[PDB]
């Protein structure tokens, strides 16, 4: 149960590459806890496999080197994502953001495009719905559009992850259609679920107005002022915010879709790595100081939860890591997961002060990118990097002659520290995670 | 720490698809010993990383399924394997099967190609060696030619590791070149290191004679017999043996080159998931029944070398997941995935029953073969195959433009039983299992 992974030393000597420092047994057995969790910060790196971990540690802090935030996690194992056909009800074996988020939201699997239903388009409750209900205060954060799969799967029970606002819902989920005596769209649904803190993009489907019920007429924003949220558009107005609960719920809306990448780079290209010189990832100039990070969001949202007597669950969501990854881009991939890594250190932080939060870190399927030799002559997109360890590392996508890389479904980290983390320990289904979350923070 | 971690029942409803059964803290909390192991055996897949664990657990037992060997030990972790740059001396992002296996018995990294010897050349004792200088038994399976990487890395130090028997090793390590002072060839040195079993493949380079020393002008075949080794070449002389010790070490070859698979299938093709049916994988024709199988292998030396006081030090590689991984054959790697498998259990039987026996399973690095949706038009090598689910799932080979797909260089699984498993969770490097073993038998 080490807190430092990192090389001894000179890693070309004996033991100079050992990231142990002694015998784990005491260690470890002294963090196996049993004892009820109080709060629970649930980090997902969307499309962040053993992959994708190990490119941008190599990247940023250098082959010997170890995240802070990602790699300090003592207990650790490796779960199955495995989606449902939904015609068959057999595996379909490569899940997709959202059937993958409903499972460990709900506990029960699905096909790929649902949205907190079951393979018969039945609605289940998700875990902030429970926690909502037991008293909890409740986050869900992002840098993705809100309405996007992952933080929509904990507000949302639709049958097909487009049906983002009345527009959408109406043609594509006539049977969650508002009209049509549904329970709506996602946004409408996020607005219902009135989540005590919610952060990320998807400004965009707010203009959107109510085709039916209380608030027909008015877009979705003004539906959401009416209703007492409050909004915030920036890191400034953010950081001005002092309270967060059901009476005076936040909600940030920090782009119109997805915000922007952390780090600027070229696409990867066919024979990349030898007929195009190293690179070396730079800041993002079309990111600026107003949109909040990662971290930001992360920290702020604790400090508003944490007031809750009873607890608080949250949902953090570094979602660009699945998205740069399909754009066959190392830079933007690499620079979201650091983003993702500070984000683990305020939660593994707090976690650590206050002794009774569940911190899981985990990603919600495999994806494209393969580490290579500097040589390979590859049939996809290959780019070369310029490392932290002064070496050229290569990247590589080559499961789709498409513009757009694939997932894949290998199984994957799943890393946690404290209170029940041991239930994360050797092979597990991503269904267990929404059953052992449930069991620490002793829900019904 | 459960030994079953199927799906529960009925993965289209809630629950259905849980592996935990209850709460892991109090059996893991138990299965945490710091007592001294009295055993070893370290089973490695070639090229087994969690994608290639993923793909055989598809197929052979469906994606609910699990391993009975693989998936059923309790402690995992991820672990490092980088290389160094024999130049710069700096990490080389991508080992090969060399290096990487030089790192975990002698506790050094190395560059690609070197066998037991650090960058600055230098001979540094195997865990092997070191266990047989206690008066351990020792034992060396392997399905490959036994000169391979992974079981030569226990008893030879070279250069290259391409140098087999004494002609390559005149021309290509001429300083470890018995006829001028050095230790000699691969086989040279595995005939002088004297493990009490030995088995695999390779025969091909014992029918070379020696250039210089006692024996010179003898084949290493009968330099073999001359220094005392039983000689086994099939199942039913394997099966007779009845003792080996330093007296009467076993040395088996049952092939000339590596051992024959054991399944077939055809390669995978451009766009093989799309202009072909979907394959079934059938057992390989020419796999003459004489040829024991890993598990055969791994329960002979079991029996043999657990009749030590003392205790023995044994390590069984599944040679040809990576073999057939290069070679793009979904059907010839699961094959060899399930084969490993049979090892396993037969290793983690004798543990369980023994009760002081610390067994490990992992991988030298990752590969490949990669999972990916059924509709895939990818630009590498994919195939169709048809699953224990009686669902189609796709599999990709994309690194590489060459004859050959390539190893990757994602962290990867480790995972053990027994005294001192807990040094094998969290991150670690491939190197810090040189020290678990050494510190687990206590052979400091
Ligand atoms: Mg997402
Ligand atoms: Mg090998
Ligand atoms: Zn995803
Ligand atoms: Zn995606
Ligand atoms: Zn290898
Ligand atoms: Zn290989």
């Amino acid at each position: 149960v080490l807190e430092n992974r990192a090389a001894q030393g000179n890693i070309t000597a004996p033991g100079g590459a050992r990231r142990l420092t002694g015998d784990q047994t005491a260690a470890l057995r002294n963090s196996l806890s049993d004892k009820p969790a109080k709060n629970i910060i649930l980090l997902i790196g969307d499309g962040m496999g053993d992959s994708e971990i190990t490119a941008a540690r190599n990247y940023a802090e250098g082959a010997g080197g170890f995240f802070k935030g990602i790699d300090a996690l003592p207990l650790t194992g490796q779960y199955t994502h495995y989606a449902l056909n939904k015609k068959t009800g057999k595996p379909d074996y490569v899940t997709d953001s959202a059937a993958s988020a409903t499972a460990w939201s709900t506990g029960v699997k699905t096909y790929n495009g649902a949205l907190g239903v079951d393979i018969h388009e039945k609605d289940h409750p998700t875990i902030l719905e429970m926690a909502k209900a037991a008293g909890l205060a409740t986050g869900n954060v992002s840098t993705a559009e809100l309405q996007g799969a992952t933080p929509a799967a904990l507000v949302a029970h639709v049958t097909s992850r487009k049906c983002y606002g009345p527009s959408k819902t109406s043609q594509k989920c006539p049977g969650n259609a508002l009209e049509k005596g549904g329970k709506g769209s996602i946004t409408e649904q996020l607005l219902n679920a009135r989540a005590d803190v919610t952060l990320g993009g998807g400004a965009k489907t707010f203009a959107e107005t109510a085709t039916a019920g209380e608030w027909q007429g008015k877009t979705l924003r003004e539906e959401a002022e009416a209703r007492g949220y409050q909004l915030v558009s920036d890191a400034a107005s953010l950081n001005s915010v002092t309270e967060a609960n059901q009476q005076k719920p936040l909600l940030g809306l920090f782009a119109d879709g997805n915000m922007p990448v952390r780090w600027l780079g070229p696409k990867a290209t066919y024979h990349g790595n030898i007929d195009k010189p190293a690179v070396t990832c730079t800041p993002n100039p079309q990111r600026n100081d107003s949109v909040p990070t990662l971290a930001q969001m992360t920290d702020k949202a604790i400090e508003l939860l944490s007031k809750n007597e009873k607890g608080f669950f949250l949902q953090v969501e570094g979602a660009s890591i699945d998205k740069q990854n399909h754009a066959a881009n190392p830079c933007g991939q690499i620079g979201e997961t650091v983003d993702l890594d500070e984000a683990v250190q305020r939660a593994l932080e707090f976690a650590k002060k206050e002794g009774n939060t569940l911190v899981i870190v985990t990603a919600d399927h495999a994806h494209a990118s393969q580490i290579v030799a500097p040589d390979t002559k590859a049939p996809g997109l290959t780019q070369a990097l310029n490392t932290k360890d002064g070496a050229v590392m290569v990247m590589s996508y080559g499961n789709s002659e498409e513009d757009s890389q694939e997932h894949t479904g290998s199984q994957l980290r799943i890393a946690a520290y404290g209170p029940h983390a041991a239930n994360v320990v050797g092979l597990t289904d991503q269904t267990d995670l929404f059953y052992t979350m449930k069991a620490a923070l002793g829900l019904k």
